[PDB]
DNA sequence: GACCACGGCGCT
DNA sequence: AAGCGCCGTGGTC
């Protein structure tokens, strides 16, 4: 059924890249399939110009490569997105092919044929699935186009600044390393947790608190080291060493080497079918975990800057997952807290502790805040105790007071788990599903871990759905204003706008995000503008 | 060179 | 006793 290039309109495309990252890949081959024919491009790059849309497996990646080459080729249907909506464990084309009727090979024509067959089969599985079809048409398919533009646009990085920082950090790492070795009485590989374990617990006389999950070694995690801050001077030094080497090896050193020759910018990938909950992920490099908490972390974040003549605009939803929880659970006291525009963590501290706000102390707000996020994950009293460094019994008390103030939260958790046990899956506000079979595991630890995954998903997933919908609504407004969407970090968007229009863009983006989908509580968005990512977050 | 599992840890 | 991706180590191929 081999036919001459080019294919008719509406054909499914297949393509092969020299490497997974579309901004860096050579397009090795290109083909298209339709109506019982397969068309193979004699020269892929030139053939790219013949296509109206990228329709097929991994359509976004081909679109990114096209945008890189100055071609406006938007992604359309992609069987990966259909499969992911059916079951978010469908994350790879290898797996999706095996499950839905083919094999993911290394040949373009075969990939084109596969895309066509998988689309037909998967489209059929979605029929009747009204809510999933709505997510596909109104969120996932249009979002893929937005993501392609974001990937191809990239973000500006101050490379010289990072190079300079590297040299300074190297000197400080040396000071810490040298002092650790002196305290140990000998040098060893401070990067090896296996060697460190022996030094701390065997050679020195330190008590080993916890064990590691898979192999049961004595843990040297920060949680353990923190508990040992007073046991020996070597511990604090190790904590400092860990912080510095983590940031140097993961951000300071690698990032400057990833600037693209043609754009002069750093380009991530936004993976659309990678998580169990419907969140996006980011890779090669991951720009969703750039440091921000510590002083050195903040120094790194300052390296992300706006193009000359432009500004960054950073918009963050305030406590979106807690607001989603209020809506899903219908808890009146939680809803009241938000509807009143009061500081969530301070206000929650008022409810527990039984004191008016203004009387809420710094430590009390901390407890409330830790609980406010912890409840989303199924955080236990033991864990809370360690996080706040308070007596186990105090931690227990705090958790009980929380559920006594917000009783419908516990009720929603229990209802969600019961329904999940029955149906075998849980769902977001929009109907995105996650299958969680271990809800009926006979091993308590396994079952309870499954429960925490299960009741978190509707919260995290609804928050993800809302952010995705916001991006889809916001993108065409930005293009009209000559602004750019650069990054998404789960509950935050980073935009780049010409200086003259930054204020207007910030106001507009804030309004689009706050009004994306009205809930029983208001969505609040914090917005900042600045020359670098840190200064744009205020 | 590449792959892996693991512990560990950065962000949401 | 939530969701990710990336680091170095140790082990392997
Ligand atoms: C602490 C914490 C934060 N986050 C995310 C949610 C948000 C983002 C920023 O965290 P914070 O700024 O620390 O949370 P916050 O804005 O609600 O608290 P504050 O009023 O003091 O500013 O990090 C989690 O997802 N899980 C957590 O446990
Ligand atoms: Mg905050
Ligand atoms: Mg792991």
């Amino acid at each position: 059924e081999e036919a001459p290039w080019p294919p008719p309109e509406g054909a499914f495309v297949g393509f092969v890249l020299s490497r997974k990252e579309p901004m860096w890949a050579d397009l090795l081959a290109l083909a298209a399939a339709r109506g019982g024919r397969v068309h193979r491009a004699p020269e892929p790059y030139k053939a790219l110009r013949d296509l109206k849309e990228a329709r097929g497996l991994l359509a976004k990646d081909l679109s990114v490569l096209a945008l890189r080459e100055g071609l406006g080729l938007p992604p359309g249907d992609d069987p990966m997105l259909l499969a992911y909506l059916l079951d978010p464990s469908n994350t790879t084309p290898e797996g999706v092919a095996r499950r839905y009727g083919g094999e993911w090979t290394e040949e373009a024509g075969e990939r084109a044929a596969l895309s066509e067959r998988l689309f037909a089969n998967l489209w059929g599985r979605l029929e009747g699935e009204e809510r999933l079809l709505w997510l596909y048409r109104e969120v996932e398919r249009p979002l893929s186009a937005v993501l392609a533009h974001m990937e191809a646009t990239g973000v500006r990085l101050d490379v010289a600044y990072l190079r300079a920082l590297s040299l300074e950090v190297a000197e400080e790492i040396a000071r810490l390393e040298a002092e650790v070795f002196r305290l140990a009485g000998h040098p060893f590989n401070l990067n090896s947790r296996d060697q460190l374990e022996r030094v701390l617990f065997d050679e020195l006389g330190l008590p080993a608190i916890g064990k590691t999950e898979k192999t049961g070694k004595r843990s040297t995690s920060a949680a353990v080291l923190e508990a040992l801050r007073e046991a020996h001077p070597i511990v604090e030094k190790i904590l400092q060493y860990r912080e510095l080497t983590k940031l140097k090896s993961t951000y300071i050193d690698p990032l400057p080497d990833l600037i693209h020759p043609r754009t002069g910018r750093l380009h991530t990938r936004f993976n659309q079918t990678a998580t169990a909950t419907g969140r996006l992920s980011s890779s090669d490099p991951n720009l969703q975990n750039i440091p921000v908490r510590t002083p050195l972390g903040q120094r790194i974040r300052r390296a992300f800057i706006a193009e000359e003549g432009w500004l960054l605009v950073a918009l963050d939803y305030s406590q979106i997952e807690l607001r989603v929880l209020a809506h899903l659970s219908g808890d009146e006291n939680l809803i009241r807290v938000f509807q009143e525009g009061r500081d969530i963590h301070t206000e929650t501290a008022s409810w527990m502790f039984g004191v008016p706000r203004e009387a809420v102390d710094p430590l009390m707000r901390r407890a409330a805040k830790t609980i406010n996020f912890g409840v989303l994950y199924g955080m236990s009293a033991h864990r809370l105790s360690q996080e706040l460094a308070i007596p186990y019994e105090e931690a227990q008390a705090f958790i009980e007071r929380y559920f006594q103030s917000f009783p419908k939260v516990r009720a929603w958790i229990e209802k969600t788990l019961e329904e999940g046990r029955r149906r075998g899956y849980v769902e977001t506000l929009f109907g995105r599903r996650r299958y969680v079979p271990d809800l009926e595991a006979r091993v308590k630890s396994v079952r309870e871990a499954a429960e925490r995954m299960a009741f978190n998903m509707p919260v995290q997933g609804t928050a993800a759905d809302l952010m995705k919908l916001a991006m889809v609504k916001l993108f065409p407004r930005l293009e009209e204003m000559g602004a750019r969407m650069l990054l998404q970090v789960h509950d935050e968007l980073v935009l780049e706008a010409p200086k003259e229009r930054a204020e207007a863009v910030a106001r507009l983006a804030k309004e689009v995000m706050e009004g994306v989908y009205p809930l029983a509580v208001p969505l609040e968005v914090e917005v900042g503008i600045g020359e670098d990512w840190l200064s744009a977050k205020e």
